[PDB]
């Protein structure tokens, strides 16, 4: 009976990338964000609000964008950090 000799062709596509390997980058491509994480941080609240409304994002995606905005901004907050002290009782 039909001992049919099967055939398969071989292909090869080169994934030419140039990334630094940042944390938020993996967040974006996983939750499928159509705009860069750095832009989310560096843009002001005005442009940021429109940036969200312009792109087809879910409530979960928007939730991520709101966090990433803060994650990158926290690096600037490290310089703009409000210094204080809680009156600690020593022995």
């Amino acid at each position: 009976m039909g001992h049919h000799h099967h055939h398969h062709s071989h292909m090869a596509k080169p994934t030419a990338r140039g990334e630094a390997g940042s944390r938020d980058e993996r967040r974006a491509l996983a939750m499928k964000i159509p705009f860069p994480t750095d832009k989310i941080v560096n843009l002001p609240v005005d442009d940021f609000n429109e940036l969200l409304a312009r792109y087809p994002l879910t409530e979960s995606q928007l939730a991520l964008v709101r966090d990433i905005r803060r994650r990158g901004k926290n690096k600037v907050a490290a310089q703009n950090y409000r210094k204080r002290k809680l009156e600690t009782i020593v022995q």
